[PDB]
């Protein structure tokens, strides 16, 4: 009988979402073992995002990931959890490489886009 | 050097995110016990919108929701996972209630203007 839509209640999810994530992994259930660091996650979020986590998860608390420097994989992370992507050209070739073997569509097209410009 | 905000992110976020749930329960770690009916989520989904599902996952794969109906209970999940409510006179002090008891600030908003229409 009456409708609603709520415009930022998307945003506001992925926020809390991510500020789970940064108090010390709050429902989080995968630690990312990149390098030295580690990184808490939702399987989730990982797999909403990325065809590859996606595909991994679907077919076990850490997973270790080999080929991703931590400082290339907390950008992408970032990305993920806030839908800010900051490209530093010092290791874009790492980032954009990392997105492809990701499978992260939104990132493969911002890596695209910064080539064009370069 | 170069910063990417994608719009369409938390969105589409969270449009995959109810896809796994529909899809039989995909990367979902609780079952909504609900009067004979079963709701497969995201313990992480409903705390960020639910201050009440945030407190008891804070402090287990099933949980039996004892004092809400499934059709109502039904509504309050579809908004979590896609921002949009449909809001019944039907039953529409039963919703109200409900989203008070979850504390789903977004839904006792809206809960509170259809008061204000009636």
């Amino acid at each position: 009988s009456y409708t609603y839509q709520v415009s930022k209640h998307s945003a506001e999810m992925l926020h809390n979402l991510n500020g789970q994530r940064k108090d010390g992994g709050r429902f989080c259930d995968v630690i990312l073992r990149v390098g030295e660091e580690s990184f808490p996650a939702h399987k989730a979020v990982l797999a909403a995002c990325s065809e590859y986590f996606e595909s991994v998860f679907s077919c076990g608390k850490e997973l270790e990931m080999h080929t991703i420097s931590p400082k290339v994989f907390r950008d992408i992370l970032d990305f993920a959890y806030t839908s800010k992507i900051v490209v530093r050209l010092e290791c874009f070739p790492e980032l954009m490489t990392a997105a492809k073997f990701l499978l992260m569509r939104s990132v493969i097209e911002i890596c695209q886009e910064v080539i064009k410009q370069s």
